[PDB]
């Protein structure tokens, strides 16, 4: 399927542009995705700091001819606003530099609230604690006030799930989780379809710090499909059941990553790519949230909840 249908009824575009470290080229890339790559989807971030940039290349795609009903805008709230009375004005912010009166997706980017001015790796004292539900109700506010299509939440733990679904009025509507061969994060996956979240696939291709585009595995499942490494990747996450937002500030491969439909791996080899053992994470945010010597999170296990 070329789409997934939200609870909410909405629809989102199973291939989404990721803008995480785009750099100076990302107007053009937005543009060039959406027009010439038939791309409806765009994944930013407050935190990227490229939304302004973003927003240009949206208006440009909007004054091509692309209507805003049509394309699915997803942000998401930094660690820094995760307190209730900061949601909206950073929701505001977002809008003013996207150039939108709504967007279609704000997730929680990370399950927890740093202080301002929070360093990495943090100084003592600068993790705070997360009122998950004090600030997911101001994030229902935001579909409310028709700021925002749907919630959700990026970055999360079964428990932590648990926890929002015993409080949420709205519940969310994606998940989206770092998944790739190598870090399939099968548990989380299992607990959102058990309660009907749809689930998002970030960095697909292993990111830059662990690229699997020349992975042996990958490159051997290619080339007997006459497929890129980049286009299996991203082809493996939809045949999960998964959206996926591949990253480029390449034209040529923001074209070739979504030349992803009318072909499928086959089974055996997708299970090839399935069976990469679940080691590879890019992403454990320990950077982010651990200090060792004063807590509160003293290692990635204790980010994830030794969940995995
Ligand atoms: N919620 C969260 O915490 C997070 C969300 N994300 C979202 O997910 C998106 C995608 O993840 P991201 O980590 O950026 O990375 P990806 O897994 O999409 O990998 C991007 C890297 O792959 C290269 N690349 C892109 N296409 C190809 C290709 N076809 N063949 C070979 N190399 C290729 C890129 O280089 P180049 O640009 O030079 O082509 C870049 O180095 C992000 O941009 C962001 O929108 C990411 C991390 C965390």
């Amino acid at each position: 399927q070329d789409h997934f249908v939200l609870k909410s009824g909405h629809a989102m575009p199973a291939v989404g542009l990721g803008t995480w470290r785009a750099g100076s080229d990302t107007a053009h890339s937005v543009r060039t995705a959406i027009t010439e790559a038939g791309y409806r989807h765009v994944d930013t971030a407050a935190e990227y700091g490229v939304e302004k940039e973003v927003g240009k290349g949206l208006k440009a795609a909007m004054e091509a001819g692309i209507d805003r009903k049509d394309l699915f805008v997803t942000s998401k709230i930094w660690c820094t606003n995760l307190a209730p009375e900061r949601v909206r004005p950073a929701l505001e912010n977002t809008l003013k530099d996207l150039q939108l009166d709504y967007i279609d997706l704000y997730h929680i980017h990370w399950p927890f609230r740093l202080k301002d001015g929070a360093h990495m790796p943090p100084e003592a004292g600068e993790v705070l604690e997360f009122d998950m539900e004090g600030v997911w109700k101001e994030m229902e506010n935001l579909v409310k006030d028709g700021l925002v299509k749907d919630i959700g939440v990026c970055n999360y733990t079964v428990t932590k799930l648990n926890r929002l679904l015993r409080s949420a009025k709205i519940p969310p509507a994606v998940c989206q989780m770092e998944m790739h061969p190598g870090w399939k994060n099968d548990k989380i996956f299992e607990a959102c379809k058990k309660h009907g979240i749809h689930i998002t696939a970030y960095s697909p291709l292993g990111s830059s710090e662990k690229n699997l585009a020349h992975d042996p595995v990958v490159e051997k499942v290619a080339n007997k499909l006459n497929k890129t490494p980049g286009q299996v990747l991203i082809k493996w996450a939809l045949q999960r059941g998964t959206s996926v937002i591949p990253k480029s500030s390449k034209d040529e491969r923001i074209k070739e990553n979504i030349q992803v439909f009318g072909w499928e791996i086959p089974e055996e080899d997708f299970k090839v790519l399935c069976s990469i053992k679940d080691e590879k994470r890019v992403l454990t945010g320990e950077e982010l949230f651990v200090n060792k010597t004063h807590g509160p999170y003293r290692s990635a296990r204790d980010v994830w909840d030794h969940e995995n």
